[PDB]
């Protein structure tokens, strides 16, 4: 890892100018904020925010993998706390699912590669003894060949009284406190349904609210709620994608599967 001093990223940033990408600004989005930088001939990532930016570091000086993200450098120049990562061009899962600022949808046969990568990720995290605690699809960034990589591993471990993550992805036993790599499962299993549906976790304007409530509305069809953006989908592999995300949302964590098996059968189902 490279050690920056924040003068260089104040300038390669165009001195962190807050403003979206779009606007002419250098923000890509918010969690601290993501800002696109331009060091020497690379395009850089970086996230100007101190447990949660060790935590960062100590995670991924330890994890490297083709299924998460690499950090190149950091800054601690004092109060100002920034890390460098290798450059997302096309962003976050959730963003494509959305086809955000007129990106076309992405076909089924992508999405399956993106899910496959993912379960690849989160298996590296495990088998290394770590819950991300916080898998969503705005934490699984996409590179220039559409490859999956998990991001955000400042909440990341090795019951608690502050409990953390996004409430929408969230499993009951972690929305009461418990940090088990069991609880990434649950979550999976929401962005499986993200990848199906083409519909975010939460939208205050639909019924049901939440994305996850979808499934016992389901077990009373996935094809009434397959995205219609999408023209190479069959429903043999939908169903069977369906399957792993229903066994990942089991509201028992013990019945839910392990990362392994969510692998084995993503792999089973192309
Ligand atoms: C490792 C991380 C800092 O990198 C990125 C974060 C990105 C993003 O972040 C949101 C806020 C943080 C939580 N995720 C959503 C949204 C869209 N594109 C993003 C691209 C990158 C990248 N490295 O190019």
């Amino acid at each position: 890892f490279h050690s920056f001093s924040f003068y260089e990223l104040k300038n390669v940033t165009n001195n962190f100018d807050e403003r979206p990408i779009s606007v002419g600004g250098n923000k890509m989005g918010e969690g601290g904020v993501v800002y696109k930088g331009y060091v020497n001939n690379t395009t850089v990532a970086v996230k100007k925010l101190k447990q949660q930016f060790d935590q960062e570091i100590k995670v991924m000086a330890k994890c490297q993998h083709e299924n998460l993200v690499e950090l190149l450098g950091f800054s601690s120049d004092g109060d100002d706390l920034c890390l460098v990562y290798v450059y997302m061009p096309n962003g976050s899962l959730l963003d494509r699912l959305s086809c955000l600022d007129g990106t076309p949808p992405l076909s089924w046969h992508m999405r399956c590669k993106i899910a496959q990568g993912a379960a690849n990720g989160i298996n590296f995290l495990h088998e290394n003894h770590h819950i991300h605690r916080d898998i969503k699809s705005a934490n699984i960034l996409l590179d220039e060949a559409f490859t999956a990589k998990i991001s955000d591993f400042g909440l990341a471990r090795a019951m608690t009284s502050r409990i953390v993550g996004t409430t929408a992805y969230m499993a009951p036993e972690a929305l009461r406190g418990e940090i088990t790599p069991k609880s990434d499962i649950y979550s999976f299993g929401v962005v499986l349904l993200e990848i199906i549906t083409g519909l975010p976790a939460v939208d205050e304007h639909r019924e049901p609210q939440l994305l996850l409530d979808i499934k016992e509305e389901i077990e009373d069809t996935i094809e009434d709620y397959i995205d219609k953006k999408m023209n190479d989908a069959d429903s043999t592999s939908v169903e069977a994608m369906y399957s792993v995300a229903s066994q990942c949302l089991h509201e028992k964590k013990n019945k839910r599967p392990d990362i392994k098996k969510v692998q084995q059968l993503l792999q089973e189902m192309t």
